């Protein structure tokens, strides 16, 4: 069978994970007020690296449950086809109540039947999870507050939560939803429905969950999302960020890579949703190409391998200048984060089992320069720019004659042509600057040889 096994929690404790270990990666549709994606649609899924798919299969009703309101289980048929598609598929599913023009509210009856319905007729689906309900409180903790808006989604949660472990009991189940989730007073806020829920759920306000994580969104923006999952993860509680959008929000995104974090992204499966359509690539594919975002995918090679060589792996920080040293070329290999002629490293130095040609050289600092550039080489490097504006681009460069860079960041020429001086001899070093402006954000900056004739010791950025 190609049904996906149960996710589990990590060895870490940081989020779900499915049966070979990895992250859960996928964008998201709809059963809400219409049909259910067709299977060629969700299989493109995977082909953009995705391993999951995000189903708000119903909206609930406010009115409910008054005459004439729309009661839970008018899907079913579709949702079936969801869970059957993505079954064959070899996907994981993540199944919740959306809520159509009123996120920020819930109404409890109506969630609480929806689950009884639903619950246990996907219990036996191992690759399927459930969430509890989309973004019930307008906007994020304490939902346990007296005066949240509106109040008592926590006894919802705790609610819900036994309902689903009545009938379905090894399904994992995220909590919460929260749609703003920001900084060290968000956690702390989180924490205190956590220990509600748990103090009535596992009689201990410091429950170990063996199969539950918090659901949250990224609305409070990267940073600030970021601190408060770091936060909530130190305390010994998993998460899983259910919906999010910068197309792709590309930093919060890297920080969940980092953190161990599964994500679900708001861009739809074609035909219809109400966001951005994840196979353009304005929305998506292009956003992670241009970035240098790198995951193994469950299926198919994309993303590539690749990644920051040295600095831990993580992308170069700029601001005050950042050097980035030539030889210090994104890992991933040859037509990937490099492309050399020969793919022996002429000069032997440094990296000896890469193509690019890397020599020690003479210039102040020593260490190494990357030297037989050739017409139609390029080098990547990525950078993470905090600060969109001009910088100073600095490349330290020699060459007995003239010759030709031009320099992109994200896939975007920032230079045009740049004619480099020649110096008069290859270790004769002299710095050429161009200003260029950069948008902020993990952007790859890539090194095009227009010509060849010149050795590259190293780039700068600082701002003007
Ligand atoms: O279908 C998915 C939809 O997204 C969920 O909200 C997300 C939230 O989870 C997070 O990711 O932040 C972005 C939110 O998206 C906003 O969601 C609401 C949407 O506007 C509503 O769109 C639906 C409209 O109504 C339906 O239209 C079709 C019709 O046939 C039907 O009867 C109508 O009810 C409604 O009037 C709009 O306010 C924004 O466009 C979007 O950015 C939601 O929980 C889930 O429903
Ligand atoms: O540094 C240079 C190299 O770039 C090449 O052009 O000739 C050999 C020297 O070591
Ligand atoms: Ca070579
Ligand atoms: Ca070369
Ligand atoms: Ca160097």
């Amino acid at each position: 069978s190609p049904q996906r096994g149960r996710p589990r929690l990590n060895a870490a404790r940081t989020t779900f994970v499915g049966d070979n270990g990895q992250p859960l990666r996928g964008p998201y549709t709809s059963t809400e007020w219409t049909a259910a994606a067709p299977y060629d649609q969700i299989a493109r899924v995977k082909e953009l690296g995705f391993n999951a798919v995000h189903l708000y299969a119903e909206c609930f009703d406010p009115r409910y449950p008054a005459p004439g309101s729309k009661a839970p289980g008018y899907a079913v048929n579709e949702i079936d086809k969801i869970v059957e598609r993505t079954r064959e598929l070899g996907l994981y599913l993540v199944i919740t109540i959306g809520n159509g023009a009123n996120n920020g509210n819930h109404n409890a009856q109506w969630a609480r039947d929806f689950w009884k319905f639903y619950a246990p007729r996907y219990a036996k689906e191992t690759h399927v999870l459930y969430e509890i309900h989309n973004e019930p409180v307008a906007w994020g903790p304490p939902y346990s507050s007296s005066t949240a808006n509106p109040p008592g989604a926590v006894d919802m949660e705790i609610d819900v939560y036994r309902i689903i472990r009545t009938y379905a009991p090894e399904t994992p189940v995220l909590l919460f939803s929260y749609a703003v989730f920001g900084g060290k007073g968000g956690a702390a806020e989180a924490l205190k429905d956590i220990r509600a829920f748990n103090k009535a759920v596992f009689g201990n306000e410091n429950a170990v969950w063996t199969n539950e994580a918090v659901a949250f969104h990224g609305y409070a923006g990267w940073q600030e999302t970021t601190i408060a999952v770091e936060e909530l993860l130190k305390a010994g509680y998993p998460c899983f960020m259910t919906s999010y959008a910068g197309g792709l929000d590309v930093e919060l995104t890297y920080e969940l890579e980092r953190l161990g974090v599964s994500w679900l992204t708001f861009q739809y499966i074609p035909p219809t949703g109400v966001s951005d359509d994840v196979t353009k690539p304005e929305y998506f594919s292009a956003l992670v190409e241009n970035s240098g975002l790198s995951w193994t995918p469950d299926y198919g090679n994309w993303p590539a391998a690749r990644g920051v060589y040295g600095n831990g792996g993580l992308a170069r920080e700029t601001a005050g200048t950042t050097r980035i040293e030539a030889e210090d070329f994104d890992w991933g290999g040859n037509g990937v984060s490099y492309y050399d002629t020969d793919s022996v490293n002429v000069g032997g130095q440094y990296r000896p089992d890469e193509g690019v040609d890397i020599e020690k050289t003479s210039d102040t600092g020593g260490g190494y320069n990357v030297g037989w550039i050739s017409e139609g080489e390029w080098l990547e490097y990525t950078i993470r720019v905090r600060n969109p504006g001009y910088y100073n681009l600095s490349l330290r460069v020699a060459g007995i004659s003239g010759s030709r860079v031009q320099v992109s960041f994200g896939n975007q020429d920032k230079t045009g042509v740049w004619e480099l001086p020649a110096t008069g001899g290859f270790q004769t070093w002299t710095t050429a600057t161009r200003q260029v402006f950069l948008g902020a954000g993990l952007q790859k900056l890539r090194i095009n040889a227009l010509s060849g004739g010149f050795n590259l010791n190293w780039i700068e950025l600082s701002p003007i």
